[PDB]
């Protein structure tokens, strides 16, 4: 895999989103990875529905949190609608997939990266955007404006985001806090520190969709 990856440069990343007050980061993270894998496999960059996963992932808890792996499973076993067909409302509602016509895209499964393994995570990013988790509760993370973030932060992961690239000393993260947070909505988190958890627990739980 190469020294630099940045899926934005390869037209595989949609604009930065804002999850709002809703604890729907798990759905935003999954959707980032679906938009990426659909671009990689088909050549078209589309936006898909975080709200659909929020409403319909019966293993997640709506705005009280959820599981990126479960949302990616949901997209692999049914499919997902375009974001515009099923726009984000920032509140959990009744599942409306059946009422929104045929699904726009469908994947074939979801694989997990080996946890606590930086190279394994980098390997997946070189193939596609990956759903990752991290500790976002620290004010240092909350107030991040730019640069390669090294913390302070613990390994208490609580926030799902998406890794869309990396470099020799960082992993590139698409967050769901709007375009005004971080580096136009992104954070570069230091890698290569030798901490197996990853900086901010970044290596705790990583999933990506599979689409043949």
């Amino acid at each position: 895999i190469p020294e630099y990856v940045d899926w934005r440069q390869k037209g595989a990343v949609t604009p930065v989103k804002n999850q709002g007050s809703c604890g729907s980061c798990w759905a935003f993270s999954a959707v980032v990875t679906i938009e990426g894998i659909i671009k990689i496999r088909t050549g078209n960059l589309n936006e898909y529905s975080e709200q659909e996963l929020l409403d319909c992932d019966r293993r997640s808890y709506g705005c009280n949190g959820g599981y990126p792996w479960s949302a990616l499973q949901l997209v692999a076993q049914y499919g997902i609608h375009y974001r515009n067909t099923y726009p984000y409302e920032g509140v959990q509602r009744y599942c409306r997939s059946r009422e929104k016509g045929p699904y726009a895209a469908k994947t074939d499964g979801v694989r997990q990266v080996q946890p606590y393994n930086e190279g394994a995570l980098l390997y997946s990013i070189a193939n596609q955007p990956v759903s990752v988790v991290l500790e976002a509760a620290g004010k240092d993370f909350q107030l991040y404006r730019g640069g390669i973030f090294v913390g302070p932060c613990g390994n208490k992961v609580d926030h799902a985001v998406a890794a869309v690239g990396y470099g020799p000393n960082y992993i590139l993260i698409k967050n769901s806090w709007g375009t005004g947070w971080g580096e136009n909505g992104y954070i570069r988190i230091k890698r290569g520190t030798g901490n197996s958890y990853g900086v901010c627990g970044l290596y705790t739980s990583s999933f990506y969709p599979v689409k043949n």
